[PDB]
């Protein structure tokens, strides 16, 4: 198992990659957005200009030169989230406003800027391990990776916005703090009918931090 950057010639490799596999997050599973093979431009798009920050760490597998798992890390600053909510408007997917708008109102909702007092902020964004790797401990050094290559950027938080438990748990062992809280079942639509429909253990999202040097 091999962890380095990712070379701008791998960035489909990748791509190929979460298609095969990121599906499966249990918040895009809870309103269906994305699914195996097929491509989703949509998010694509984002992951692509996170790529291109240049932060992002994947595994290798040793012996077959397959990817086995990444670590989308890019760099957050102020009025990023406003402009995307007030972007997220003129897109007119409801499914993508379920999945996004959650994220960015709790993120919105806790000025982590102002409460650390910082102008950017280092956001393991996206985190992928193969469906064949998968529970062999490789998330858990993509996270420790992450939080690394962030102190040699001379950033002093991370943040996750942690929808899997099982990244709530890597987070948990790294020292993260949860910042915020909040239950999947907590949101009905005008019916009353759960709006995020999460099978368990997934029963809610911690967005996670760590002070760094
Ligand atoms: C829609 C959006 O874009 S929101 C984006 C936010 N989402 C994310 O960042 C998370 C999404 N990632 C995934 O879904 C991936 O497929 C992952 C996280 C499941 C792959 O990670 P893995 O390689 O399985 O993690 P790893 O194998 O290192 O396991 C690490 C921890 O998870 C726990 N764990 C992993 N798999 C399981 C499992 N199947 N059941 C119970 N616990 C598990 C381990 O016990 C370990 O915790 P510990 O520190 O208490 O032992």
């Amino acid at each position: 198992m091999e962890y380095g950057p990712i070379p701008s010639s791998k960035f489909t490799d990748v791509i190929h990659h979460l298609r095969h596999n990121f599906p499966d997050e249990p918040l895009n599973a809870s309103v269906g957005l994305c699914v195996h093979g097929k491509p989703c431009e949509l998010l694509e798009h984002h992951d692509l200009q996170t790529l291109e920050d240049g932060l992002s760490i994947m595994a290798v597998e040793s012996t077959t030169g397959e990817i086995a798992g990444v670590a989308l890390n890019g760099i957050a600053r102020r009025g990023d989230v406003e402009k995307a909510l007030e972007e997220m408007k003129s897109i007119d997917n409801i499914k993508y406003q379920r999945i996004f708008g959650l994220l960015n109102n709790v993120n919105k909702s806790i000025d982590l800027f102002t409460k650390y007092n910082v102008d950017k902020i280092f956001e393991l964004r996206i985190l992928s391990v193969d469906s064949r790797f998968r529970g062999r401990g490789i998330a858990k050094e993509l996270f420790l990776r992450s939080e690394l290559i962030a102190e040699e950027h001379g950033f002093k938080l991370v943040k996750v916005d942690a929808t899997s438990l099982f990244t709530q748990r890597a987070a948990e062992c790294l020292g993260f703090i949860t910042e915020k809280c909040v239950t999947y079942g907590d949101f009905k639509d005008e019916n009353g009918r759960k709006i995020y429909d999460t099978k368990s253990p997934h029963d809610y999202y911690k967005v996670m931090t760590k002070v760094v040097s």
